[PDB]
């Protein structure tokens, strides 16, 4: 499958792509404002994610650090990144269909559109100014807007079974981005696409 990753933001981002135990394609790359990076994601990739990282620096070998979304200090990510990270999540060729979503469950850093470039399904977007509106307690010192479970580490915010529901801090994200997950038990906002679709992830998509 082809994934085009396009940075429309005014700032540089360091894109990342991983399935948790390995890189997808090169795993990560600097994207200047306006730059695009096209990757190949193997058919049958389950549990893949793409995200942006902000305020990074790397040496010539690809070792360094990012303020949001750092993946073990690497440019070429092999594992998932440190919150807060807006997440494009996908599982491909799963019993004939692909499944895509955007999630704020691990916070928000950069606005994103995640859309098919082939026929037969909708895209999703979370492009509100979540960082500017971030509630004071959720502001991340290094930039971005943390999810409540990361900040508070209580069952109310982190529960995955219960006795578990939305809160004002999960609703903060859901109100601004209805089409992205805000907590683990949200009514799903996953899109089912034809198997073997192609996609574009756009950072700071055009309104």
């Amino acid at each position: 499958a082809t994934f085009e990753i396009v940075n429309r933001c005014s700032y540089t981002v360091w894109a990342a792509a991983s399935k948790g135990d390995a890189a997808l394609d090169a795993g990560g790359r600097q994207l200047n404002s306006g730059e695009s990076w096209t990757i190949n994601v193997e058919p049958g990739t389950n549990g893949g994610k793409i995200w942006a990282r902000t305020d990074c620096y790397f040496d010539d070998s690809g070792s360094g650090i990012c303020k949001t979304g750092d993946c073990g200090g690497l440019l070429r990510c092999k594992r998932f990144g440190r919150p807060p990270t807006t997440l494009a999540e996908f599982s491909l060729n799963q019993y004939g269909k692909d499944y895509i979503d955007i999630s704020n469950i691990k916070g928000f850093n950069v606005p994103m559109n995640f859309s098919p470039t082939t026929r037969g399904c909708r895209g999703v977007r979370c492009a509100a100014d979540i960082v500017g509106q971030c509630p004071a307690k959720l502001k991340a010192p290094g930039g971005g807007c943390n999810d409540a479970c990361t900040v508070f580490q209580t069952s109310e915010y982190c529960c995955t079974t219960g006795k578990c529901g939305p809160t004002e801090y999960s609703r903060f994200f859901k109100r601004l981005c209805p089409d992205a997950f805000s907590y683990v038990l949200d009514k799903p906002t996953t899109v089912t696409c034809p198997g073997s679709s192609n996609y574009r992830v756009t950072f700071c998509p055009t309104a």
